[PDB]
């Protein structure tokens, strides 16, 4: 509607749906909660 949300975890110009993996590494592996375009600092 408005807040469109930049970022990495953005559906171009909205949230991305949960799900979306947004850090993995070597030793790490994370996915989004479809509630923040940052993704957050616990695994799924």
């Amino acid at each position: 509607a408005m807040d469109c949300t930049t970022g990495p975890c953005c559906r171009q110009c909205k949230l991305k749906p949960a799900g979306t993996t947004c850090w993995r590494t070597s030793v790490s592996s994370h996915y989004c909660t479809g509630r923040s375009c940052e993704c957050p600092s616990y695994p799924g």
